[PDB]
């Protein structure tokens, strides 16, 4: 792939071709740089600010770095370059690492480990023995030159933060600790906040919330922390808490959420936590990551990169973008061109702006070209435009009673109506659709009949990433459905499945040939219940929330409902949801029967909800609107 319509890019911090103006005794040279990496791209009162490693030698990590900078005032059509931060110049190998940037003000707040003679990796240290945590902050400051504006930024000299490193953490021995690297944030109360990976004397890696609330004076770490694993950690802030996004190697990414400034974390196992593969099987080293709050037209969102890493090990190709209100994830497409390697990333918005400055790598030699994101930004006001229609579509329902309580779209994720191509169900959140097999297109729905016939919305079948993973959590699916023939045996209707044929279930409702329901609760033996007749609608939910599976038929659960369908510690790995048969070939079982109006939550509603989704059944259609 490659930038959408109408952006482009600039190698900006060109390769073995741009120039600094290194420092050394007194002396001030303008020198060539071999390789720039460990991107930040910020606004700072309006000045546009670039801040990355300047790797002077090679691009190995443990050699001669300082902290460049270049800034804008005319949005990278010109920059200014300079040195934010040098190392000490103990050795041929001393280094200022991995600047973690945060803005407030007309302040630049960068953090950096520093070292002065290990040729070897951080987390391989058994002591702090060669390192510092150094603070330099850069004051910007806006004029004139020649009529037109110009800005200057003055950087102070690199504070020790060291002092405020406690020698132990609950159950265990500090070693060193650095900066997540890329953007940090000011907190709603107005606390630096940082999200920093730290070690211990096990050599073992995990992340912290390192805060101040004294502008950068002192600072303090957050009793709690994230497992082991977890390092250059992200964060932003979401309604009242900071959710932090973890790069965990060779394992799929970790996400917290913690309201107490990092006292105590919880995995965001019903939204984020799992979704992001560092590699198709989630297997190699992953990657930094930008990830940031905006507010696009009226609407907060978080933005997402992470490379998908086909190459393996660290070439981490295809830099991709994500885009999530904290329910729905849209993949808005590939930021980096074609195969090429592009791992760390920073994405800014700036006066309805998108633009992103992250590496490009070939033979180990790093550049990070400066693109402006135009085509990206628009598919992204596009698809927001939608969620806020759809979800104002719904919300604006007058419910039967003058109206009852209002459709809920807390928690809605995916809708299944109207909307369907020749083999796809389409999402009208627009992120996931289901395929299909043997379906004929009626109003808000599909009919389906046939060995093999039904649709398939991909949960753990999605692959590297993994937009439903919240469902092996809870959710709560809905359906109307409609039988057209008595079956042979027990035909599946709507179900979770934890295997690709479906025969493994998690929770989910059959028919049987003496018109009773068959409910089925993960392995636990069937029992038929209650009755329907063949030609009638029927209003289907099923649920799940604390191990437990819930299914309702016209708002009222079916006897015995309610069974533990989680039998051990184990978390489920759901494969997808069946709807209408299971889309299956495979399996014996021919449904006939029309589904309508698919819903997926990423909670369990409650029994008002459900009562709402029942009455409402035929006014939630899009079609109507296509
Ligand atoms: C990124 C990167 O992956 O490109 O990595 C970090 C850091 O090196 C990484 O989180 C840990 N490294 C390893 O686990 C490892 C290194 C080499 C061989 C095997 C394993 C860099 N930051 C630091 C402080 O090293 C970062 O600059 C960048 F290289
Ligand atoms: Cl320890």
């Amino acid at each position: 792939a490659s930038l959408a319509p109408g952006s482009s890019r600039v190698e900006l911090f060109k390769r073995q071709s741009s120039k600094v103006p290194f420092e050394k005794d007194g002396k001030v040279t303008e020198r060539v740089v071999h390789s720039f990496r460990l991107p930040a791209l910020v606004n700072v009162d309006g000045v546009m600010v670039a801040i990355a490693d300047a790797r002077y030698e090679t691009s190995f990590d443990n050699s001669l770095i300082d902290t460049v900078a270049k800034y804008s005032v005319d949005d990278g059509e010109t920059w200014e370059t300079q040195i934010a931060i040098k190392n000490s110049r103990a050795s041929s190998v001393s280094r200022v690492v991995d600047p973690t940037v945060i803005v407030k003000g007309n302040k630049l707040y960068v953090l950096v480990g520093s070292y002065n003679s290990s040729r070897s990796y951080w987390t391989s240290h058994g002591d702090a023995r060669d390192w510092d945590i150094l603070l330099a902050v850069g004051e910007v400051t806006k004029s004139t030159a020649g009529g037109k504006i110009t800005a200057s930024i003055k950087w102070g000299s690199p504070v020790s933060l060291k002092e405020f490193f406690p020698a132990e953490m609950e159950g265990m021995h500090t070693n060193q600790f650095l900066g997540g690297a890329g953007v940090a944030i000011v907190a709603s109360n107005g606390n630096l906040v940082y999200p920093v990976q730290v070690t211990n004397k096990k050599k073992q890696v995990f992340s912290k919330i390192f805060y101040s609330e004294d502008e950068g004076k002192t600072w303090k770490f957050g009793k709690g922390r994230s497992a082991f694993g977890c390092s250059e950690p992200v964060a932003l802030e979401w309604e009242g808490k900071l959710i932090i996004n973890t790069r965990v190697d060779y394992r799929r990414r970790l996400v917290y959420e913690s309201s107490d400034m990092g006292n105590t974390w919880l995995e965001a196992v019903g939204t984020l936590s799992r979704v992001w593969g560092p590699s198709p099987k989630s297997n190699q080293p992953g990657s930094q990551s930008s990830f940031t709050a905006v507010t696009i037209e009226g609407m907060r969102v978080m933005l997402f990169t992470h490379p998908l890493n086909f190459k393996g090990r660290w070439l981490r190709d295809r830099l991709n973008l994500w885009l999530t209100d904290n329910q729905r994830i849209y993949n808005v497409g590939q930021v980096s061109i074609g195969d090429e390697n592009s791992a760390y990333s920073s994405v800014l918005y700036k006066d309805d702006k998108l633009y992103c400055l992250h590496e490009i790598n070939s033979n180990e030699v790093y550049s990070l070209v400066f693109a402006r994101l135009v085509g990206e930004l628009r598919i992204i006001k596009s698809v927001l435009q939608s969620w806020k229609n759809w979800d104002s579509h719904l919300s604006s329902i007058c419910t039967p009673a003058g109206c009852g309580p209002a459709v809920t779209t807390v928690g809605l994720v995916g809708f299944l109506s109207h909307s369907a191509t020749k083999t796809e169900w389409e999402d009208a959140y627009r992120c996931v659709n289901a395929s299909t097999a043997n379906a004929e297109r009626v109003p808000n729905g599909l009919k389906f009949a046939g060995v093999g016939g039904g649709a398939l919305w991909p949960v753990s079948q999605q692959g590297q990433n993994q937009r439903y993973h919240f469902a092996n959590h809870a959710f709560t699916l809905v359906a109307s459905v409609t039988i057209h023939e008595v079956p042979k045996g027990a035909s599946p209707l709507l179900g979770a499945s934890l295997d690709s044929s479906g025969g493994k279930k998690l929770l989910g409702l059959s028919y049987d040939k003496r018109h009773q329901w068959q409910p089925i609760y993960g392995s636990t033996p069937v029992t038929p219940t209650g009755s329907w007749e063949m030609g009638k609608r029927y209003h289907v939910v099923l649920t799940m929330a604390n191990k437990i599976g819930s299914v309702y038929i016209d708002g009222e659960p079916l006897e015995g409902s309610g069974q533990t369908v989680v039998p051990d510690e184990r978390t489920p790995d759901i494969s997808h949801f069946y709807v209408g048969g299971y889309k299956r070939s495979g399996m014996p079982t021919d449904s006939r029967v029309t589904v309508n109006n698919v819903l997926l939550y990423n909670r369990q509603l409650n029994a008002e909800e459900i009562r709402t989704l029942f009455l409402s059944q035929d006014l939630i259609g899009t079609e109507a609107h296509m």
